[PDB]
């Protein structure tokens, strides 16, 4: 028993990391077969930061003005394209420690574990999840840009998430690994709002499941609601919407509980209504929304990987 | 900018584990070099749990009654012999992924990184602390006993926790790697209460100065305090009492930020005697004490790992 935030085993992503460096800027790369995936605006200085022509800039570099280090091995760039905001280097040592992986999208409130890098090397590993409004809140440093958020499935690597920057208020932003930015987002260092932020109720909902499985109940309650009853009470309280496709993916918390997921709504109405009232759920004060009803099912029944 | 409860990355521990089995107990063990590290009571039947004379029961098995495998490699135990409450298999295979590595006992609120495993596979990566009562509050699930805990220095890996039982409050219990228990347990099925738990002042206080160095500055006040006069309040509220040890520990991050300890002291005490008030530090509505002086620094200023 017991519930941590857990991240994935990090040994397969560690052996893919490279450093690159193009003029003063180095920075970190993904290296997986015979390319280096790195954000795009390693190519730029800081003045051209605030309104950059990328394939201006990238038409001027050449192959040598890229150096990507593994570890002692120097690398040697053989080709250079622009997919998006990610720069693809090819490179002339296909990567013998190449996981299975794949490259997906993810959507928000789902979550992931980063590889927190700097200089090519591991620095430590944690979990987050994607926020509503397509931010995360992470922790990275000057030299984090190029870190890499994965999932594992058994003996493959999903890799959803690379670093590119920060945001005035403390938050992160990134793109997949086609180059594609999670939100409004370019990477140019302009104003730039995030939208509003929401809490995931799917997953607060899924955090009382596994409050319930660690025998920590008291929050549970004889009433119940309508999905429509309930979403008046948590759109009032800043929370997403929950709907039917959210039912059905907690139905396995729900039949191992043997608490339909509408009883569980009702009772986080009463708590959204009523506080919390210097009681702790899990060992928390606040309503926790950064696991995923998988996040739980996975954690409170042990599944492993390859 | 940025804080999380980030582990270590484990890429270097995952190549070590494997699963043991002796009768009908499977459990994982701890590979390095030519040796197998596991919790002794795998040699126990349900029944000898209530009164174990491990020396007798040990004598009773040979060598082929331990099966014990590196995923698909069966390793073969050429001797076996016991360290206080942990089982030494010797194998005729070395292993050839033997990180540099150590053995060290921690101290009650230093924190590291546990390694989930079932059978010899990894399920995920978290961190916690030891609670000054030397248990910890971890994930596991039956069949996780012989993970492992451990800490990183550069290219080395201090491991300092296996895992071996869980109390019925749902908190953890193991040992050092030369066997030792951490607190007064011994391994039977017995009721053995644990001291009572403590919250780590000195963790709370390096905390506090990640949240000054992350912008969150709200608690800063003017006045000041002895280390005498803090220690009052705070053994009230079961906070463990400061030492100078502590406030040594914590020079770098005062001289980074430039406020004194017992400044910060004064912050700490004002907390306790009126609250929060509906306010939060670094998304906690709690004081949070699972964060060593280091474990900030090395977050704050991106160390790395070979
Ligand atoms: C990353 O490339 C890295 O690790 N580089 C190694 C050190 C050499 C680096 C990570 C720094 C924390 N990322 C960046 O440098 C990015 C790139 C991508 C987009 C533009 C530049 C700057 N940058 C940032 O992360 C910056 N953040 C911003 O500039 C925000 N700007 C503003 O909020 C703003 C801008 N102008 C006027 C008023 N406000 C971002 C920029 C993009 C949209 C969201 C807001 C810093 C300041 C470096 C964090
Ligand atoms: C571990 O060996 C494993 O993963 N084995 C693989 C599945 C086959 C296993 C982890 C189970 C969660 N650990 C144990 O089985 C240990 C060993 C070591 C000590 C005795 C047995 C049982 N055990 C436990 O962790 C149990 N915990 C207890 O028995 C507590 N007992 C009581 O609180 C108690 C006992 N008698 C009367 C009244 N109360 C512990 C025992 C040791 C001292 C602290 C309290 C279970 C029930 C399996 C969690």
């Amino acid at each position: 028993s017991g519930f941590r935030k857990m991240a994935f085993p990090s040994g397969k992503v560690e052996g893919c990391m490279v450093q690159v460096t193009c003029g003063t800027t180095t920075l970190n790369g993904l290296w997986l077969d015979d390319v280096v995936y790195c954000p795009r605006h390693v190519i730029c200085t800081s003045e051209d930061m605030l309104n950059p022509n990328y394939e201006d800039l990238l038409i001027r570099k050449s192959n040598h003005n890229f150096l990507v280090q593994a570890g002692n091995v120097q690398l040697r760039v053989i080709g250079h394209s622009m997919q998006n905001c990610v720069l693809k280097l090819k490179v002339d040592t296909a990567n013998p420690k190449t996981p299975k992986y794949k490259f997906v999208r993810i959507q928000p409130g789902q979550t992931f574990s980063v590889l927190a890098c700097y200089n090519g090397s591991p620095s430590g590993v944690y979990q987050c999840a994607m926020r509503p409004n397509f931010t995360i809140k992470g922790s990275f440093l000057n030299g984090s840009c190029g870190s890499v958020g994965f999932n594992i499935d058994y003996d493959c690597v999903s890799f959803c998430y690379m670093h590119h920057m920060e945001l005035p208020t403390g938050v992160h932003a990134g793109t997949d690994l086609e180059g594609n930015f999670y939100g409004p987002f370019v990477d140019r260092q302009t104003a730039q709002a995030a939208g509003t932020d929401t809490t995931i109720t799917v997953n607060v909902l899924a955090w009382l499941y596994a409050a319930v499985i660690n025998g920590d109940r008291w929050f549970l309650n004889r009433f119940t609601t309508t999905l429509n009853d309930f979403n008046l009470v948590a759109m009032k309280y800043n929370y997403e919407p929950l709907t039917q496709d959210h039912v059905d993916i907690l139905g396995p918390l729900s039949a191992q509980t043997g608490i339909a997921v509408l009883d569980m709504c009702a009772s986080l109405k009463e708590l959204l209504q009523n506080g919390m009232n210097g009681r702790t759920i899990l060992g928390s004060a606040l309503l926790e929304d950064e696991f995923t009803p998988f996040d739980v099912v996975r954690q409170c029944s042990g599944v492993t990987f390859q």
